[PDB]
């Protein structure tokens, strides 16, 4: 049990669901939280298009759900700056009807939004869930530049933060020019370091993430040996812990945090009181929550 020097259970400290304190009169509060989840997510997603009125353009940039949605208010110009969500899910659940909690209130706030699918494993293996995920990067490049766009925000949420954090080393498709237009990268709640859950059937059951010796230092952002980090220090790079989080959790965020940070990276570590690892993407769709002022101040 690295990052929990005081672990006991090491399986329950991967499954954040565990750590909340909500519906703590619930017999089994980890699963009340993600059916809120679940519901209060796809409820979000229809009040966007529904309610909202905002406008989505349903796009693709592979074969299935390799699918991005792209929302947008018709009362803004197509010139606006373009937000990128990439969920979480273990690399194994979710799909893009749980993913539009953010989008709201930054359409509210003059972007355009890209929220985007992907393939899960093991129809991939992790490492071919990554090229994938590498096809994503570049697609979202050309369409930005298609639209003569030239500032980016990304975020992603808990694998969706794992997988983000390839945009470090992905020069032969991320130039220079393609990072100069990014103005921050956002990693919440992620998971850097998958040695120790690539050996756990609770979380990589009958190996489906498709793990092992050769491949786990590549599928680890934590390990990685960052190169050319120059052209990086014009994007802020925020990683993110809740506070209800595993310690497992919290500590890959602040270890992954430092990483960066010796390796020169303007980042920083924020652990984020009163929210759990599920609640801190559901209150993205409401303005005034903490969060969302998280989201609005990193603009300045
Ligand atoms: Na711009």
């Amino acid at each position: 049990h690295m990052y929990n020097p005081r672990c006991k259970d090491l399986d329950r400290d991967y499954f954040p669901s565990y750590h909340t304190t909500r519906f703590q009169d619930q017999p089994e509060p980890n699963l009340a939280v993600l059916e809120h989840f679940v519901r209060v997510t796809k409820q979000h997603g229809r009040e966007l298009t529904e309610k909202q009125g905002i406008t989505v353009d349903h796009l693709r940039y592979g074969e299935g759900r390799q699918l991005v949605d792209v929302f947008y208010s018709e009362k803004t110009t197509n010139q606006a700056p373009l937000f990128v969500f990439v969920h979480g899910g273990y690399w194994q659940e979710m799909d893009m009807s749980m993913s539009c909690s953010i989008v709201g209130p930054l359409v509210r706030r003059g972007y355009r939004v890209a929220v985007m699918d992907y393939n899960l494993c093991p129809q991939v293996t992790l490492e071919q869930l990554m090229t994938q995920f590498t096809h994503f990067l570049n697609w979202i490049f050309d369409y930005t530049e298609m639209t003569k766009v030239s500032s980016l925000t990304f975020a992603g949420h808990s694998a969706g933060a794992h997988l983000l954090a390839q945009i470090l080393m992905r020069p032969n498709v991320i130039t220079a020019q393609r990072s100069k237009m990014v103005w921050a990268l956002i990693f919440l709640c992620g998971v850097y370091d998958l040695r120790e859950l690539s050996n756990l059937e609770s979380v990589n059951p009958k190996n489906i993430l498709g793990l092992n010796e050769r491949n786990i230092e590549s599928v680890s952002p934590m390990l990685w040996e960052y190169t050319d980090v120059t052209v990086w220090n014009s994007t802020k790079i925020y990683v993110v812990a809740a506070e209800h989080d595993s310690t497992t959790f919290i500590e890959q965020s602040r270890h992954y945090a430092d990483v960066l940070r010796k390796k020169g990276y303007k980042a920083s570590f924020t652990l984020f009181k009163g929210y759990d690892h599920f609640d801190i993407i559901e209150e993205t769709a409401i303005d005034d929550s903490d969060v969302s002022r998280f989201l609005r101040n990193i603009e300045i």
